[PDB]
């Protein structure tokens, strides 16, 4: 039976993108810039901090200096931080913390493999860091999704090979990521999305520790 369970944050224990998005809203308006709306973000999420930045101005055809440049993106960095300081338990999604109760109680690990620079302030105002073995520090991993080395962290952390553990994402770079670590992915979604060759639920509701274990047992 698998020895740990690696979790990414965002998609997972909660929603994190609804705060990026706020606070790149928050900066386009702030220099009179819109068109920054749900359905654009898509083109930010997941992307870098610089070419984020690069698709806002274009919305306006705005030009910036370097140090312009740099103060939005850390004005941004600084919208962000406000705006998770309303994060709590309320916000921990379906199913999430009696699947972390149980792994818990049968003394299966618990990791975070997020690039998330925030997730253990984030588990901390959730109330989840108890649940936690260890967090994967992505400022100490040298490749991002969807490179395997952030699940390799995750699970070496708490003393286990990845080829021990399960791993659950909602994205099509977090499942790649599981794969190439030796992990088992399940995900979290719409097989649209995501792919045929693996096991995906709807929502985070159906992941529990018994669907957990019949789908180890039912692997490759
Ligand atoms: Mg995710």
């Amino acid at each position: 039976m698998f020895k740990a369970v690696l979790f990414d944050l965002d998609g997972v224990i909660t929603d994190t993108a609804e705060y990026h998005f706020r606070a790149w809203k928050a900066l386009a308006e702030e220099i009179g810039i819109n068109g920054v709306d749900r359905q654009f973000n898509e083109q930010l999420k997941g992307v870098s901090a610089e070419d984020s930045l690069q698709k806002i101005l274009d919305l306006a055809d705005k030009k910036v200096s370097a140090e312009e440049f740099k103060e939005l993106a850390k004005r941004k960095n600084d919208n962000y931080v406000k705006m998770i300081q309303d994060v709590s338990p309320a916000d921990v999604y379906p199913g999430i913390l009696q699947l972390l109760k149980d792994l818990r109680s049968n003394k299966i690990k618990i990791a975070l493999a997020s690039a998330s620079k925030n997730g253990p302030f984030l588990l901390e105002r959730m109330n989840l860091t108890g649940y936690f073995d260890a967090i994967a520090d992505p400022a100490e991993v040298a490749a991002s999704k969807p490179a395997p080395d952030i699940f390799i962290a995750a699970a070496h952390a708490v003393g286990v090979a990845p080829s021990e553990s399960i791993g659950l994402e909602d994205s099509q770079a977090g499942i790649q990521a599981i794969k190439d670590s030796g992990a088992l992915p399940i995900g979290v979604g719409r097989p649209e999305d995501l792919g045929d060759d693996i096991v995906i639920v709807p929502d985070t509701s159906h992941y529990t520790l018994e669907f957990l274990k019949e789908v180890w047992l039912q692997k490759q």
